[PDB]
C-alpha cells in the first residue's frame, strides 16, 4: 500500500509522465495492456529472484567478450579479494581460463593466510575492479573484452575475486519489495464533419481518404468534393470503396488527408478497421487529426493527443451486420487456405522461378509465376518468403488465407530474413509473429546490435499489446544491459506524442519487472536533470562574462550539496558497466559552441585509471544521427572482427536521453587534427613543416620503438574510417570533427551528415595522413599500398554484409531523422556498397574511386 503509492510515483517521475494520465484516457486497449504487460513482467520478477548466482551475474553482468571469440602469450593480472588492502600480482598466459586464475589466486591466499582453504575456485567470479563487469565462464581470458583492451594499450589487469555469497547477497538486496468473409457490399464510410481547421479562406477544403495494407493500396483512393473553407467544414457524404467488406484484411488502415485546394497540405489521420480484440469497427469517430509537413500510410493510427488545438474529421462507420462482425480465427483461415492446387511446371518455367527468386522489383508476368509457385517456394526457397509475401493479393481474402496457410508451416528463417520481415512492407500479424519467432534464436549479443531497430519497429505497429513489445520486454528483464538501453531509447522519446503512451506504457511494464533498477535509472536521471540547469546557468553566465569567470562559476554551482550528492555515484547512462563515482570539479568544462556543450569528469579510487572517465552532456543539439553512425561504424568494426580485421577503430557511446538531450562518451588522451596542427610554439610537437605536426605529435607521445606501432594504429584506423565515411556518406569532414589517440588511432566525431544529404560524397585521402601512413617520406608505396588493402579488404567484407545494412537502415527510417526519410536515402548504400555487382566489378569500381581520391589529395601534394 505505502510502498505501491511510493513506487507509482517513482515510475511517473522516472519515465516523465504520471501514472494517472493512463486512467483518465478510460480506454481499455490501454488498461489491457497495463495488466497482461504487468503480469507478464513480475513473473519475470520471480523468475529471475530464484536464479542460481551464475545465472544472476550472467543478468546483471553479461559477458563482454570480443567479437572474433563469439559462438600463447605471457600476461601480468592483478588479483585481490572483497574488501582487501593486499593484492597478489601474477603471470599467467592470454590462453588460460578464469578458473586458473582464480585457483592461483586461491593458492597464493592460502600460504599468506597460513591455511589450506576450504574455498575451491568453482565458488568465484572475477569483478574488473571499480565496475560491474566480471570475468567467468570457460574462455580464455584473451577473449574477453577487458583482457584485450588491457594487452593492447599494455596496462595491467585489475581482478578483484567475488565469492558466491557475496553474488548472491547482490541479489536478495535487489529483488522486488513483497462472419466477416459473407459481407460482400462495398466498404463504404460517411464523412460527416470536420472541427478546427485553419487555412485560406480563397480556397476550398477536400478530404481525400484510401485503404492501405502498410503501405500498399488496398484500392484506388477517393476524395470528397471542394466544400469552402472555414473552422467547422460540413460534407455529410459517403465515400465508397472498390473493396467488399469481406476482402479487408485484418492489418487494413483507413488514411485520412485533409487539404486546401485552389495544393495546400493542412492534416492527415489513420485508423485500423479492426480493433485489438479483432472486431470491426462501427459508429461515430472523431479523429483528432496530425498536421502536415498526401496521404500517410506509416504514420500512427492513435489520435494526436492535444485535442485543444488540433484540427478533427468526424466520420461514421457503418453498421454492415445486426451483430458484432470479428476477424476469423487462424483454425478457420487455415481451414480455407488448406484448400489449393499445387504448380506442376515445365523444367524451363522451374528455371525461370529459380532465376528470379535467386536475383529487386518484378513485372506482372513474374509475380503470376511466383504466386502459382507457392509451394515450391515453400519447399525449395524458404528464404524467398518476403518475395512471395509481396506478389501475394492482400486485397483477396482467399489468397491471404492460401499465404496463410504455408507461413504457418514454414521452416524458421535465418536471423538476417527475419529483419528485413520487420519492414512496415510485411504488416500483417501473423508474419510479424513469424519473424519475432525466427528472431527468438538472437543471441543478446545479436539483439543489442540490433536494439535501435527493434526499438523504432515498435512505431509501425497498430496495436499496443504485441510480440515484439513482449519479446523486447522478456529480453530486457532477462538481461540488465538489453533492460538500461530499452528504457533509455524509449525515454528519450517522451516528448514525442505520437509514442510518448506506447513508449510510457513500456517502461511502466518494464518497470513493474525490476523495481532495484527503477531506483538505479532514477539516480541517473536525477544526474541528468542537475546537468540540464548547469548547461542552462552556463548558456546565460558565457554570454554576460569570459569563458574562464562561466568555467569558475559552473564549478562553484558543481560545489553545491545537491550538485555533488546527484552528479556522484552513478552508473553511466553510455555504459551500465561504467561507475561514475566522484565528479572532478576542477577537470569539468564546457565548449565555446553555440549550445555550450558540457564536459564532467569523473574518478574512482576502487577503479584505479580505469575509473577515470569523462562524459560529455548535451543540450539543444539532437545527437540521434550520431547514435546511429556510431551504432554503424561499430557494427563494421565487429564485422571486420569476425573476418580476423581489427582496424584499431573507436566506437566511443553516444546516447540521446530526452529532447534534444544526451550523451557523448569522452575519449580521454585524444586531440583534434586541429589543435594538433595549430603547431603551437614551446611544445614537444613543434614543426618545421606544417605537415609534421600530426607526426612530431605521435613522436612525443611514442618515445623510441613505440613510434612504430603508432604509426601502425594510425594506418589501419585511417583505413577503417576512410571506408566507414565512404559506405555511409560522411560528409562535411574538417580538422575539428577528426580526433587522434596518444595510441595513434585516428578517429571521426560529430556526424550531423551522412548518406550524402544531396550530392554523392566522393572517397576521401588527406595528405597529412598519408604523410603519417609513409612514416614522414615523401615516396613509400611499401606503406602506402598495405594502407590500400586495408582499404579493399575492409570494403569487400562490407559488401559481404550489404544486406544486413539495407535491411537495418529500412527498419530506421521509422526514426524520422530528415537524412533518412525515404528510399532515396537507402540508394546511397546500394551505390557505395556497389550491390548489384559481381566482387570483381565493385572492387574495380572501389579501385577507380580511390585512384580518383588519390588524384585529388596529390592536388595538395603539389605544394
Ligand atoms: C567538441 S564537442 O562539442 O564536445 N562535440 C563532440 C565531442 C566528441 C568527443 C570528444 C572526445 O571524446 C570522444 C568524443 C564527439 N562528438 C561530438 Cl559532437
Amino acid at each position: 500500500d505505502r510502498v505501491k503509492k511510493l513506487i507509482n510515483s517513482q515510475i511517473s517521475l522516472l519515465i516523465g509522465k504520471g501514472l494517472h494520465e493512463f486512467d483518465s484516457l478510460r480506454d481499455p486497449e490501454v488498461n489491457d495492456f497495463r495488466t497482461k504487460m504487468r503480469q507478464f513482467c513480475e513473473e519475470a520478477a520471480a523468475h529471475r529472484q530464484q536464479l542460481g548466482w551464475v545465472e544472476w551475474l550472467q543478468y546483471s553482468f553479461p559477458l563482454q567478450l570480443e567479437p572474433s571469440a563469439r559462438g600463447n602469450r605471457a600476461l601480468l593480472v592483478n588479483v585481490k579479494f572483497e574488501g582487501s588492502e593486499e593484492s597478489f600480482t601474477f603471470q599467467v598466459s592470454t590462453k588460460d581460463m578464469p578458473l586458473a586464475l582464480m585457483a592461483c589466486a586461491l593458492r597464493k591466499k592460502a600460504t599468506v593466510f597460513r591455511q589450506p582453504l576450504v574455498e575451491q575456485p568453482e565458488e568465484y567470479a572475477l569483478q574488473v575492479n571499480g565496475r560491474h563487469e566480471y570475468l567467468y565462464g570457460n574462455y580464455p581470458l584473451c577473449h574477453f573484452q577487458y583482457i584485450c583492451s588491457c594487452l593492447h594499450s599494455g596496462l595491467t589487469p585489475h581482478l578483484t575475486m567475488v565469492h558466491s555469497s557475496s553474488i548472491l547477497a547482490m541479489r536478495d538486496e535487489q529483488s522486488n519489495p513483497a462472419s466477416l468473409w459473407s459481407l460482400e457490399q462495398p466498404f463504404s464510410i460517411e464523412l460527416i464533419e470536420g472541427r478546427k481547421v485553419n487555412a485560406d479562406e480563397r480556397m476550398k477544403l477536400v478530404v481525400q481518404a484510401g485503404l492501405f495494407h502498410g503501405n500498399e493500396m488496398l484500392c484506388k483512393t477517393v476524395s470528397s468534393s471542394e466544400v469552402n473553407v472555414c473552422s467547422e467544414p460540413v460534407w455529410k457524404q459517403r465515400l465508397e470503396f472498390d473493396i467488399s467488406v469481406c476482402d479487408l484484411p485484418r492489418m487494413a488502415r483507413l488514411c485520412f488527408a485533409l487539404y486546401a485546394v485552389v495544393d495546400c497540405p493542412i492534416a492527415w489521420a489513420n485508423l485500423m478497421l479492426f480493433d485489438y480484440k479483432d472486431q470491426l469497427k462501427t459508429g461515430e469517430r472523431c479523429l483528432y487529426m496530425w498536421p502536415s509537413v498526401l496521404l500517410n500510410p506509416a504514420g500512427t493510427v492513435r489520435g494526436n493527443p492535444n485535442t485543444e488545438s488540433a484540427a478533427a474529421l468526424v466520420i461514421y462507420l457503418p453498421e454492415v451486420a445486426p451483430h458484432p462482425v470479428y476477424f476469423p480465427a487462424l483454425e478457420k483461415i487455415l481451414e480455407l487456405g488448406r484448400h489449393g492446387e499445387r504448380g506442376r511446371i515445365t523444367e524451363e518455367e522451374q528455371l525461370q522461378l529459380r532465376e528470379i527468386l535467386e536475383r529487386g522489383e518484378l513485372y506482372e508476368h513474374e509475380k503470376d509465376l511466383v504466386w502459382k509457385m507457392r509451394h515450391e517456394v515453400q519447399e525449395h526457397f524458404p528464404e524467398a518468403l518476403a518475395r512471395l509475401l509481396l506478389v501475394t493479393k492482400w486485397n483477396k481474402h482467399e489468397d491471404v488465407a492460401q499465404m496463410l496457410y504455408l507461413l504457418c508451416s514454414w521452416p524458421e528463417l535465418p536471423v538476417l530474413s527475419a529483419l528485413e520481415l520487420l519492414d512496415f512492407s510485411f504488416p500483417d500479424c501473423y508474419v510479424g509473429s513469424f519473424a519475432i519467432k525466427s528472431l527468438r534464436k538472437l543471441t543478446d549479443d545479436e539483439l543489442f546490435q540490433y536494439l535501435l531497430q527493434l526499438v523504432q519497429v515498435l512505431k509501425y505497429e497498430s496495436y499496443l499489446d504485441c510480440e515484439l513489445t513482449k519479446f523486447l520486454l522478456g529480453r530486457a528483464l532477462a538481461n540488465r544491459k538489453i533492460g538500461h538501453f530499452l528504457f533509455w531509447h524509449l525515454r528519450s522519446e517522451m516528448h514525442v506524442p505520437s509514442v510518448a503512451l506506447r513508449f510510457g506504457l513500456i517502461m511502466e511494464a518494464y518497470c513493474r519487472g525490476s523495481t532495484h533498477h527503477m531506483k538505479v535509472l532514477m539516480k541517473q536521471g536525477e544526474a541528468l536533470s542537475k546537468l540540464k540547469a548547469l548547461n542552462d546557468f552556463v548558456k546565460v553566465s558565457s554570454q554576460k562574462t569570459t569563458k574562464p569567470q562561466t568555467k569558475e562559476m559552473m564549478h562553484m554551482c558543481m560545489r553545491q550539496e545537491t550538485y555533488m550528492e546527484a552528479l556522484s555515484h552513478l552508473q553511466s547512462p553510455l555504459d551500465p558497466s561504467t561507475l561514475l563515482e566522484e565528479v572532478c570539479v576542477e577537470q569539468c568544462t564546457f565548449m565555446d559552441s553555440k549550445m555550450k556543450p558540457l564536459w564532467i569528469m569523473y574518478s574512482s579510487e576502487e577503479a584505479g585509471s580505469a575509473g577515470n572517465v569523462g562524459i560529455i552532456f548535451k543540450n539543444g543539439d539532437d545527437l540521434r544521427q550520431d547514435m546511429l553512425t556510431l551504432q554503424m561504424i561499430q557494427l563494421m568494426d565487429v564485422l571486420w572482427k569476425q573476418e580476423g580485421l581489427d582496424l584499431r577503430m573507436t566506437p566511443y557511446g553516444c546516447l540521446p536521453t530526452g529532447d534534444r538531450t544526451g550523451l557523448i562518451e569522452v575519449v580521454l588522451h585524444s586531440d583534434t587534427i586541429a589543435n594538433i596542427q595549430l603547431n603551437k610554439s614551446n611544445m614537444a610537437a613543434t614543426a618545421a613543416f606544417n605537415k609534421d605536426a600530426l607526426l612530431n605529435w605521435l613522436k612525443s607521445k611514442n618515445p623510441g620503438e613505440a613510434l612504430d606501432r603508432a604509426i601502425e594504429e594510425f594506418t589501419l584506423s585511417c583505413a577503417g574510417y576512410c571506408v566507414a565515411t565512404y559506405v555511409l556518406g560522411i560528409g562535411d569532414r574538417h580538422s575539428d570533427n577528426i580526433m587522434i589517440r596518444e595510441s595513434g588511432q585516428l578517429f571521426h566525431i560529430d556526424f550531423g551528415h551522412f548518406l550524402g544529404n544531396r550530392e554523392r560524397v566522393p572517397f576521401i585521402l588527406t595528405y597529412d595522413f598519408v604523410h603519417v601512413i609513409q612514416q614522414g617520406k615523401t615516396n613509400n608505396s611499401e606503406k602506402f599500398e598495405r594502407f590500400r588493402g586495408y582499404c579493399e579488404r575492409a570494403y569487400t567484407i562490407l559488401r559481404r554484409h550489404g544486406l544486413l545494412f539495407l535491411h537495418l537502415f529500412a527498419l530506421m527510417r521509422a526514426a524520422g531523422l530528415p537524412e533518412l526519410s525515404c528510399s532515396k536515402d537507402i540508394q546511397y548504400l546500394k551505390d557505395s556498397l556497389a550491390l548489384g555487382k559481381t566482387e570483381e566489378e565493385a572492387l574495380k569500381h572501389f579501385r577507380v574511386k580511390f585512384n580518383e581520391a588519390l588524384r585529388e589529395s596529390w592536388k595538395t601534394k603539389v605544394n
